[PDB]
């Protein structure tokens, strides 16, 4: 109904530090003949779920280093692809991808899987769309842990989630025109850019994904709804902020990517006041935008810190 084609499963034969097994789901309400890929490591009985939403342009692979930590800790771990990305299958239309259309792929998830207690990890695109998701259902959210995000909201309610987009003109700006502009678009190339440390292996494990340009779909239509948001997310984001600054009663840890020139200090302080129960943020002075790359410690660090309140 949704004319997708599907990664060969070849592309993934060597990746570094990956060596977690798939889980599919094909038979999401609304989403059918769909195949969607998620991990699903640590003890699956466990009280505490931690789940993993990634951004633009990668995939689970980008929790690879704090997988781990959570898991050793006991909890049972869950990281979503999502349609477009890592191993789930790619819908060919960049008019496909929606904001609803990844934000209720997202509930279909948690229905179907039937997650609780869960541990909300997030950044860009992971938290533009899951920072949306526990007013739709409370009782099944209890810690946050935020990096790098903020919400889709419109410029005058909230100016600071929409200024980074025009300067400065080496950030969102630069970014967008790498994602959006190439027709022969390597994404190993672009995340060794916006990735500095990341090894060549590394870099090559973010590209296996798309053999080519006619799976890149999703990977284009991000940025453009950065830029231009339909009234749906605007809604949605907007009455999210009601829900952080008055409804959540959670625990919550933040963690900045001092170094990111588009969803730094100017964008997480002022997220930071909208959350109810922030606590002062953890500061990663070496990260850029992906701080999940400087992950061990913001994994450590966070279970550290909901572990003096239990």
């Amino acid at each position: 109904m949704i004319n997708a084609i599907r990664t060969p499963d070849q592309r993934f034969s060597n990746l570094d530090q990956y060596p977690f097994s798939p889980n599919y789901l094909d038979d999401l309400p609304g989403y059918p003949g769909l195949r969607a890929h998620y991990l699903d490591e640590g003890n699956s009985d466990a009280e505490d779920v931690f789940l993993c939403l990634h951004g633009e342009p990668t995939w689970s692979y980008l929790y690879r280093k704090m997988i781990p930590v959570f898991a050793e800790s006991g909890a049972r771990v869950i990281a979503p692809d999502f349609f477009g990305f890592g191993k789930s299958d790619k819908p060919v239309d960049e008019e496909d991808y929606t904001f609803e259309f990844h934000r209720n792929f997202l509930l279909a998830l948690i229905e179907r899987l039937d997650l609780r207690n869960i541990t909300l990890v997030v950044q860009d695109w992971g938290g533009f769309l899951g920072l949306t998701l526990p007013m739709a259902d409370p009782s099944r959210f209890k810690r946050l842990i935020i990096m790098n995000a903020c919400l889709m909201t419109d410029p005058v309610t909230q100016p600071a989630f929409s200024a980074f987009v025009t300067q400065p003109a080496d950030g969102f700006t630069a970014w967008k025109y790498d994602l959006v502009t190439p027709s022969d678009l390597r994404l190993d190339q672009f995340m060794k850019r916006w990735a500095p440390t990341l090894t060549e292996a590394e870099a090559s494990a973010y590209a296996a994904p798309f053999p080519d340009t006619s799976y890149q779909a999703g990977v284009r239509k991000f940025p453009k709804m950065v830029a231009q948001r339909d009234q749906a997310c605007i809604d949605i984001s907007t009455e999210a902020i009601s829900f952080w600054q008055n409804d959540w009663n959670g625990q919550t840890f933040m963690a900045i990517g001092m170094k990111d020139k588009l969803l730094g200090p100017d964008v997480m302080y002022p997220m930071k006041a909208l959350i109810n129960g922030c606590p002062e943020p953890l500061e990663i002075a070496d990260a850029g935008h992906f701080v999940q790359e400087f992950g061990e410690q913001v994994a450590r660090e966070a279970l550290k810190h909901f572990a003096e309140t239990e």
